């Protein structure tokens, strides 16, 4: 008598267990967190790139080096985020020990909590379900708190949207005095950041802080 | 006891079951949040651009020349004022929005309200134990969590549309793409800073009057529908 | 004359090598992963080497024992645990970074850009080249010593996680003391039980996250 | 062209100079071999230490009554092993500073970088159309040559220590009797036979570890890798 | 009558006759200046020393101009330690050295004790206020003493300043990383600086500094 | 025959004298940590000139880094302890200078009681010399415990603030760091640590480490 | 925006370091409440004992085992008069002496103030802001003064009470003269004029004083 | 632009701030009480422990075969009786809230929520406005105790003639100077308690309190 509470408390003991494993992972989480926004940040990247691309007249005459540099500088930054995103996307889907402790090690415990007395199929279904229902979570964290992080730091990262910030600085050189080669040489600067691990370091600073 | 525990698990599991079959009969609010996600992600961005650009104001002070200022002083002050309109319309925007994502629904009616009902009436069966009850809560928990998660992963991949399909309201990036294509042509020197404020003042006034919140919300159904 | 045209191309090209260091100096978060890759490889070849000659000393298993039938089977979860980790590890470790995408291809854009300026001759060239090639191969380097060190400090945290010198002791000790030889032996399946799980269940695998993680800043 | 000539031959001389120091080093297995055993060496006796302490650190003695009832050799055999473990730690902590004063020696590798290396330097500075910035990228590249080495020095050492911890497995005497413990006791009646049997055992390999045949055979498997 | 006014004349004449032998003895104070000054000037190198070098790692045999230089300067600072650590009880030893100062205040006083108590009219009350005279003749040297080392060590920790080499090479250290071309130079050169700092206080420069200084202080 | 009751009460008045100056404990700690503190002061300030001395001067030049900033942020943390001290050394002189009760004792009081004294029987102008004899060697045993008490404080809190001696340290740490693993990480590490160091001496954890010291010294004696 | 709430911020940082500065400075503190509370108490025991001498009756050329019970009390006075009129100003000149806090307060302050005027975007607004609230800061040291030095005096007067002859010997007289023997006043008066003059009284005080600096905190 | 902003809503804190200064100035002028109160509370303290230390020397020495001031001592334990009442009922006297600690508690955070509602006004102004009514409070205590120590200070003069004791011990000490006639003594003493009870003591305090503060 009194049986079925004791195998229940075995059950509810084990999941615990497995969920105190689960909130000590932190490295490879944010690793993540770190990965799924800044892909995001990644494809702004490209798009604002393409789109100051697009705006450029192929002359074709049919009866300076200022800008050939910048336009330069635009193809192989979009030429860098391409390289970039499929490693991003690999870096994400590599395993993890949370993995393994989800799987292997939770089916071992299953077995052997199996060969207790009290237990059904009943409480493996529990157990199971239970199992998948971690794992899924997983991703819920992952979603929200990557995006979480992305909108804190669009705050952060704002001194290298360069663009913004040229035409902000443009339009108060009209009543604040020359202009067009400042606004070129300020484009030119804040792509080589784009381009030149600037930013990519940046990120990495921001997000690390944010860890701690 | 031997068929107790048995069928006592058995009525957890299809009240669980039934309340999981509810929650797939209820999609359709989820369009709703899904589009606000996103649409809080456009304007989280709108308005920092915004405030940058309101960043650069240095003020006119009498240490300013001020010189070539003809009729694009004005042009220029309107576009602040477009500038702080559009900030205090996102700044009304954003809360609203929250307002809307926050209200209650058919499913959190699923979710709690009747959940706990159940959750009750189930007290009163025989061979219930508070540990029952404790799985109750859980796998509970476990659909709202995985409703949130349908919530965050749709969202995340129609902005990842949006951001292709609203290309034109980003008036920032192709103005300066030809502010400097304009320096390169030969003729296009003396109307190149006319052009900007004025196709400036253009993408303010789409982002200020209605055009991209509707165009916005076309593009977003589209892509539900299909 | 041409001797500040020499001084010239030689400034430039000492800064653009410089500026090159300073951009892999800064990616720090990669290099400390595979530091950490490292040490945990280490870590985990001695926790395998010791826990298969625990298992080496066992009679062959009857064909066609209580607590020790369990000791040995967590044993062999372990080994799977450590069989499954390695090979992850080693991947992660050759997993490609935004170090390699400086180290080639921006390199290579930079010696473009170079190669066209006033006196920029071919042998500029070679040595620019041979600078890059010494800077990726000191980034290698580097993970070398600091995953030298940060194990032989790891082992001194990690301690209490080596549960066979500490289980041995224990029980000579308590022999050896007026504990009799069952409180010996029982004492031993206990200790050497928990030892293993803790090696199993990630408490191993995160204490030796937390100490590392401290270690960087 | 003179000057062309000038700057293009002493980039000449530079190249080959440094490619000469390089062969140079090409050529110095045997004497790293020896560094390579001292590092591999070094590791492994600390891990020998650390062990060797932890099973001394459970040393916690309580008097016997008056009352005790108890027989037995077991006790003396425990405070034998005890000697031994305090043994093993002084001649570690012995031999270590050897180790390090060993590797401090300098070799011909250490000739080649250093002395060699400088000496060469200063007859350049006397060349014609020679710079204090050449200058700057011979330094730059022995420095260079120095690390390359060292990466030579750290790698070899790790893999030579991952294959001696293999090779010296018999030495382990640690988990060995644990294990040889756990085994007899699944066959009882057994099990103060197989506490002799542990404190013997241990006692031998405490003494395998600090009689010197461990240091001999950690020496003979390094040789034969070295060959292989 | 008229015998106490007496007894108290005695007392009175053989105090001040102590008194003015104490004056011609200006030697000893001096040297005992030089000894307290520049104790106290050698137990702050020692500490600084002791800071330098309470900063060195133990050496791991992984770890690989500079190398040779930090090696000699930690050699360096381990030699000043030895040097002061003698050095110091030395010092003591000769402040310790009986002088004719302190027999004139001890043998030569206390012989005069024991020939006044044998005078008609000489109370005890009389041999306290002796005894008592004299051990503040002893306080008054012994206040001078460290009166006139006070304000000598005051100075010498200006006219010495040469031989504070390390808030100088700290300085010459941020004003050259504060220049272009300097900082090439700079981790060279103060392990240059350092190094001859600290030989000039090892090989004796700052020994023959003081004492000369010393000299001067005197004169 | 009665002389043995003049002595007897000359003795007497100068016990009492001696330990009242004996019971004046407050003033006595703090004119030790006065003398104390002025002496570790001076040596702060000529620390502190000397690094300034090597910064070099200004002219009409080409301006010219991060570095500069922490550099000219150290040279102006430098001025800034400099005001400090000479502003807080004249405040010490004046502070030691102070009259206290001890003053009155061993002037107005005793004066007052030698001419109470005087209109004894027995007394005589010899027992007179004897009061103010020993009244102004008390006097000058007074400053004589200060100075002694000061030096042996002074050699105490040389040791115990060894923390705030940032100089030294810096200098240690940075040839350490260099030929061993971590380049400019140095560079940055004293400029840091410099910084830390002036404004531990500039904002008041050195002189309240040195009113906490010297009162456990203190303590100790109670 | 954030501009405004990071100027915020560093205007609080800042004078919250003024805050804790002036939070140790706890000798000068005590050393002030001291004073405070030992002006009180010499005061009144001035006009405590001004108020026996005004019954002394003028004597001048007039009628020729009492001279040594009312004259040396009436000198006593005289002494302890002349005393207290030294301590005062005294301890007027020790309470107005500067002190590091002052330092603080003003040329500190005012160097901070200086240096934060060329922030980006502080306003003369910021600096009367700054400027109040370390004239609050130098009210507020004042206000802790005067609390805890009255709090301290009402201590002292009940710690102090053996010292106050003047009261104990009323009583002691009228209890022997409601006994059966008076000359006993005149004695312990002396007595007590003494412990007040020779230090006792003094050394009383500062040792009570020490002990509240020590157990109060 | 918001830098007049910015000048105006520093500008509405500080005059909204400087009248609170204005209103406490005028009406602090009419806090007079307070200041006695804590005076007064000094004054009967330092009465009280006097007449303890006097009644404290009984020792009632019991007498054997061989062969007024108790009205006094009455006096000196009902003395440290009206004490013992006045020094509660002066505490409550003065914890009773008053116009000041209205005008720093509600009439200051009402028109807090009235600065709230003012447009470009954040939370870091809320502060520095709960701060400065925090230095205002602490201001007002500052002069709170300030001018009744001051106000102690001078009444310890005025009150000279009811300071009984040491007068009549002086006087003792005067009439054996002379020899003369003890009795004296009594009566005087039984005369100043009966001054110290019947309240010419309270009264002339009041009096030289509101006649000091003229």
């Amino acid at each position: 008598k009194d049986l079925e509470s004791k195998v229940f408390k075995i059950l509810f003991e084990s999941l615990e267990s497995t969920r105190k494993a689960i909130a000590k992972q932190n490295q490879e989480k944010w690793k993540k967190y770190f990965i799924l926004a800044k892909r995001k940040l990644l494809l702004s990247q490209k798009i604002e790139t393409e789109l100051v691309l697009e705006q450029r007249d192929d002359i074709d005459i049919n009866s300076s080096e200022s800008v050939f540099k910048i336009y330069d500088l635009c193809e192989q930054l979009i030429s860098k985020i391409e390289y970039q995103l499929p490693q991003l996307e690999s870096q994400y889907s590599q395993p993890t020990d949370l993995d393994y402790i989800l799987e292997d090690s939770a089916m071992q415990t299953l077995k052997r909590l199996q060969d207790e007395e009290g237990w059904t199929e009943h409480h493996s279904a529990i157990y199971r379900q239970s199992i998948q229902s971690m794992k899924r979570e997983v991703h819920t964290d992952l979603l929200l708190y990557s995006s979480i992080l992305y909108d804190n730091l669009i705050h952060d990262l704002s001194i290298f949207f360069y663009i913004p910030r040229e035409i902000g600085n443009f339009i108060n050189n009209i009543s604040n005095p020359e202009a067009n080669q400042e606004l070129l040489y300020n484009m030119t600067l804040g792509l080589e950041n784009l381009l030149n691990g600037e930013f990519d370091s940046a990120m990495e600073h921001y997000a690390m802080d944010y860890m701690k």
